[PDB]
């Protein structure tokens, strides 16, 4: 009982491993209902059994992918491989490699400064207005203490260079620099081993292997003008509205009805599908292809344009409070925010105020129209007559 | 354009005030009805404007406070005191000081150390399974970090000396260590200045202070055999029973009849009370002092036991959703969990699965019982019908 086993000083990378849950999600096993993506299935809704960090760590380096898009427009591409049996996955984008040259600040290849050293990034000046993921130069660090093998590759045809290098043990060590000359078209592949041992899991089991298909496809559905890749097959998804018709496709409701669904391309930088729900108020959001599945004010900022319309509608007729409209709701939201911020590293909720976010999102006239009968004003108006 | 512009490296002091909002929460203006003590109306619920960042850094000082009486048990008072026009707040407790000695580690004082420097807890053994707050080792330095002038005070007769040191410029730079001999009772005082600059406000104004001494309400009603005084007022609360009243006043549903109030004391650990909503599913509740604002496991396995009894009672007499039932639900549930995990260090949500908790709340038959005697059943039975 002496003080210095009572009160510690902890490293970084010490505190990551040691406090994982506010840097990437619980690492204990979760059972819940998800959407999913089963072979032969396609997209579901089903109980699974995983480990958010673990689900994490491949989502930040997707993201990370999906950000070199708007960072350069001229990209096409992202290649996602898992290998369930050799522990393997990799994640492939074109457009603008990383610069390969030496930083002259930390005195060491780019590279390796943004993927080996934490508290790295090109997202520290918000003066820039950018709708990137990336906030908080973690993320694929975080990945890397989460890897027994993490291998970044990097080609720059600017700088005539492809980079590689790999780490290990946890970020613990490094291998050997390969620095080779290159004049191709540019592109960085992630390839990384996730350290199962830290999530009490065995191998990539078909329930985390189905969330991260799920999530490729959540990718093809939220960027713009970007092929999606899965173990080499093409992922058919054209525009948010064919992914969030994946999830509504010959559903019904308990009386027989099929959905009635209503959609609107607000922008460039808003997009948004309603339908009814049978189980409360659903939401499946995105903010800059980050899945924010505890929603945030750009989902607030939607519905409650909906409640306060379909409330007007009840009050002339028949008392009727706005949770009660909004349990009848199930909404899909994909947002273009500018640096938008979060509760956390996971970036689950998004928290900046509607002011902030660079855009508006009004919905037209016919949207709201399409809404008043949708049926939800029915199923309300049946309520206050019992 | 350049590489050195576009990548950058910062130190972790940097990041926090970089960026701030996964520490302590956003740093802007939010307008939300909030739970506050007015001076001349008392608990009530109405809207309020302010900065979650700064009721954080007060709440990060107030739940150690709290936590202390996990560390020594014969801690007995919490003394809070909020001067608007100073800028200063005071956070005071009794019981057994820090340590006044040399970290043999480290290489300086205990109360230096665990003040002024990042990732510094006395919570990084999870072999100990602990029912205090403190987690990450980040809260004393964050509200450091976001204040101008911050002091630590503490007293340790068994060390028989007494500590006393300051930050200031956003513990960019420390004062001097005074070091006194001490042979009284021991206690623990932070006073600090917050950085009002970093949150865009110029004074300590109405809606945070009333948002500060609902907390300190929390604190008096969530914590065992603590006095809580406020400006020298003391709080006049005697355990969670008390508390939740002062919520619920005796007011009336729609109809007009007066809230129905279910509680049980299931154990040392765990305290519960229902009652009915009309607004939604509506939580208060906390978790080791800690107002777990945007709920829990634990009010998840608090909650559902109710949903699933009632759920089993409207089969009987018949199609019902489990939602549907929790929308009637105002649940208060005042719990101690074992190390506990949050989605972040601001503490909102605990992410604990039960089997971890440390103990369990299995409610009483006679709670489910008069759970199922309220207007809960009956204004779910006529609606399926
Ligand atoms: N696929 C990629 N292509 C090009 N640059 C990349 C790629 N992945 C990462 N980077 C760069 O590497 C930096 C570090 O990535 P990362 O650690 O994820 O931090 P971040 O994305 O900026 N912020 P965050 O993810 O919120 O912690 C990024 O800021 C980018 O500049
Ligand atoms: N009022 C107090 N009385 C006694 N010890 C205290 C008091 N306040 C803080 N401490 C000690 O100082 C340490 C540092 O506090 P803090 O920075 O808040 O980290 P923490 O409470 O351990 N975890 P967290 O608050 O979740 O980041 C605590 O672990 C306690 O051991
Ligand atoms: C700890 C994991 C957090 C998470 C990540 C994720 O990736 O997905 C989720 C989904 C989900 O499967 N989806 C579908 C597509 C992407 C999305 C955005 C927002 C909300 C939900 C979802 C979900 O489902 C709840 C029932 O609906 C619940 C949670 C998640
Ligand atoms: C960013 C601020 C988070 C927060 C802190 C806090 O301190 O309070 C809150 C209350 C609140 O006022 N209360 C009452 C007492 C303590 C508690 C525990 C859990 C939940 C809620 C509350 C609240 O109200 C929601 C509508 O009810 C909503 C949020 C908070
Ligand atoms: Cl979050
Ligand atoms: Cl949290
Ligand atoms: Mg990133
Ligand atoms: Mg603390």
């Amino acid at each position: 009982a002496s003080v210095e086993r009572i009160y510690q000083k902890k490293t970084q990378l010490e505190h990551i491993l040691l406090r994982p849950d506010t840097y990437i999600g619980s690492v204990e096993l979760v059972t819940q209902q998800m959407w999913v993506y089963d072979e032969d299935v396609g997209i579901n809704y089903r109980e699974v059994t995983f480990v958010p960090g673990l689900y994490k760590i491949f989502d930040e380096i997707l993201v990370n992918a999906a950000d070199n898009k708007q960072r350069d427009p001229k990209m096409s591409c992202i290649r996602v491989t898992i290998d369930p049996e050799n522990n393997l996955i990799s994640i492939w984008n074109n457009g603008k490699g990383i610069p390969v040259v030496e930083h002259k600040v930390e005195k060491m290849y780019v590279p390796a400064l943004i993927f080996g050293q934490l508290l790295t990034s090109s997202n520290y000046d918000d003066d820039e207005k950018k709708v990137t993921g990336g906030r908080n130069g973690y993320g694929a660090k975080l990945c890397n203490i989460f890897s027994t093998k993490f291998t970044v590759e990097t080609a720059s045809r600017e700088y005539k260079k492809m980079f590689k290098q790999t780490w290990m043990d946890n970020m613990g060590r490094a291998g050997e620099m390969e620095l080779k000359p290159f004049n191709g078209e540019d592109y960085t592949c992630i390839t990384f081993q996730p350290d199962l041992s830290k999530f009490k899991m065995q191998s990539l089991d078909k329930d985390i292997v189905a969330l991260m298909v799920r999530r490729a496809y959540d990718i093809a559905g939220s960027t713009k003008d970007v092929k999606v890749f899965l173990n080499g097959n093409k992922l058919p998804v054209k525009g948010f509205r064919s992914y969030v018709d994946m999830y509504l496709k010959d559903k019904l409701d308990e009386t027989g009805n099929s959905l009635k669904v209503i959609h609107e391309q607000v922008n460039h930088r808003w997009e948004v599908c309603l339908t009814m729900s049978e189980k409360g108020f659903q939401q499946i959001s995105f903010v800059n292809s980050i899945a924010t599945s505890k929603g945030g004010r750009h989902v607030d900022y939607v519905a409650d344009q909906i409640v306060t319309k379909l409330v007007d509608v009840v009050k002339k007729k028949n008392a009727v409070k706005a949770h009660q409209v909004k349990n009848h709701m199930w909404i899909f939201v994909n947002a273009l925010i500018e640096n938008p911020t979060f509760d956390s590293q996971t970036k689950e909720n998004m928290t900046l105020q509607p002011k902030s976010f660079g855009s508006t999102c009004q919905l037209s006239e016919k949207f709201i129209k399409a809404a008043i009968g949708c049926g939800i004003v029915e199923s309300i108006l049946n309520w206050v007559k019992f």
